[PDB]
Formats: structure tokens, C-alpha cells, sequence
């Protein structure tokens, strides 16, 4: 699994909006009550460098949001976390502008654990993204691979 | 969608499991409830030239077996159905050996019905079947695909 060279964290900052998904197992995105289907709104990096993430996740018949600390490491691009039963979030690419391509896995059990989204500024369907995310999903051994259409970019996470 | 040319529909007779699955919508697929997450368990085919598909689908928290109808048509390798709200299989590609890759639509709106499988003879991962199956998937604007691990392609639908 190859990271980002040269992440400017900062860049970030601002809304995001989750256009596709993909996992290793099928379980962690089956259904809007998999452990792993997320819906990204926005990331908030701090000065330290760390990486806050905000989400909505589907819990008790509801949207709810969740906000996860992800702790910069002496790796570049690789953020430190604990949370979704995942432990490492991975920045593969982003153009800052447009779209960001990051993995979340489980150290311990990579096979596993592995899902990665790819993330937009803007509600619209952005087809040089999708290329980008699946040029690096080929390295990776996926069983599931999710992209929404323009009704669905818009709703995200909805009952 | 171009169909299978020269079926001998007799030769699909016997036992089968869904490796693969892939739809037009992510909604058809999205969890074991979802209309179009179905497992084919055996083709049967009449001396009439029908095909009758044995399945097993999600219902009543419980996995139930459905028997659908495929009506022989005028058109070789498409066949008339009535049932999952798809009124059309048609059967792309087939050894007949060892996988079998067919697609289930609703004529009326077949972009938001589309949902295909690969299927193979023996509970065990062929990434040949498979390459096939990616391979007849790139002309059509899939939005949710599914490949089951080892485990998953022998359990099929359980609880
Ligand atoms: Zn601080
Ligand atoms: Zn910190
Ligand atoms: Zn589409
Ligand atoms: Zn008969
Ligand atoms: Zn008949
Ligand atoms: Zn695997």
C-alpha cells in the first residue's frame, strides 16, 4: 500500500463529500449498517498536523455524526487512529481542489480491514476522480466496490 | 448488452453458486434485503427450451428458495421472466464446465435494473470466470460490484 509524497495537510480543510467506496470484505460496506460505511463531510486539520475527520454513519435507525481524531506519525500521509475497529488512515492522493483518494485499515489484519473512499469537494459525479481511485484500487485486493450516482452523491447518509 | 451467441441451453443443467455480482443501482445489491441480492443454487432446463432458475433470497429474516420461470424467446439467449421486477435474463458467456455469466432487466428502465452475476460450478474462487466477467462489465455503467472470498462463495445466503 503506497501513501502520498509530499501531503500538505492544511489543503485539506473544507467540505468533502464520499462519491465511491471499496473493501477487501464485502461485510464492512454491506448495507448502511456495515461497520464502515461512512459518509465524509468535512476534514478539519489542526495546526499540529493531526487530521480531524468528520462523518455521518448510519447507528439506531438514524444518521448520526461522528468526528475521528486521526494523530499525525512519523510516516507522512499516515494518521493514526482509533476508532471503527481501525487503527491507520492513509492518504493516497489528492489534487486538493477537487478530489482525495485515503484507505482506513487495521494494522493487525489488513486483509480484513481495508476500505478506502474516494472523496470530492463538490455533489457532482467527477469521472477523472473515479479513474484515479480505480488506477490505485488495482494494487489492492478488493471484493467491493460502491460508486453513486448523482441523486445519491447528494444524499449521503440518509434514512 | 450483446447476449451470448450459439447457447446450448441444455448444458447449463446442474448445480451452480454466484461468485460474482455486479448492478446498474447500488440499492439492487445493498445488503442481503435488497430485491436483486439473489443466490442461483441450479439451472434446470426444459425440454421446451425454458430455463427454470433455482435461487435462494433474503426474506422474513430468513433465507427462503424461489423458483423463477425464464420463458424461451425469439431472440436466442434472452429469456422472459416475470418476477424480482425484471422481466429479461439473457446469458452472455458460458464453457459450460466450470462459469456462467448472465444479467437480469427491466426493459422499461434497464439502467436503473441492471443486475449481473457470474456463476461457477464448484464452491471455489475462479479468477478466470471472473476476468470474464470484468471484461463483459466494461460497457455497462455498473455502479456496485460484489466478489465473494471463499468462505462467502460456499455459505451463499445464510444467516
Ligand atoms: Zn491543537
Ligand atoms: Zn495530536
Ligand atoms: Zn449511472
Ligand atoms: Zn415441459
Ligand atoms: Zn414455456
Ligand atoms: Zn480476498
Amino acid at each position: 500500500t503506497q501513501t502520498m509524497k509530499g501531503l500538505d495537510i492544511q489543503k485539506v480543510a473544507g467540505t468533502w463529500y464520499s462519491l465511491a467506496m471499496a473493501a477487501s470484505d464485502i461485510s464492512l460496506l454491506d448495507a448502511q449498517s456495515a461497520p464502515l460505511r461512512v459518509y465524509v463531510e468535512e476534514l478539519k486539520p489542526t495546526p499540529e498536523g493531526d487530521l480531524e475527520i468528520l462523518l455521518q454513519k448510519w447507528e439506531n435507525g438514524e444518521c448520526a455524526q461522528k468526528k475521528i481524531i486521526a494523530e499525525k506519525t512519523k510516516i507522512p500521509a499516515v494518521f493514526k487512529i482509533d476508532a471503527l475497529n481501525e487503527n491507520k488512515v492513509l492518504v493516497l492522493d489528492t489534487d486538493y481542489k477537487k478530489y482525495l483518494l485515503f484507505c482506513m485499515e487495521n494494522s493487525a489484519e489488513p486483509e480484513q480491514s481495508l476500505a478506502c473512499q474516494c472523496l470530492v469537494r463538490t455533489p457532482e459525479v467527477d469521472d477523472e476522480a473515479l479513474e484515479k481511485f480505480d488506477k490505485a484500487l488495482k494494487a489492492l485486493p478488493m471484493h467491493i466496490r460502491l460508486s453513486f450516482n448523482p441523486t445519491q452523491l447528494e444524499e449521503q447518509c440518509h434514512i
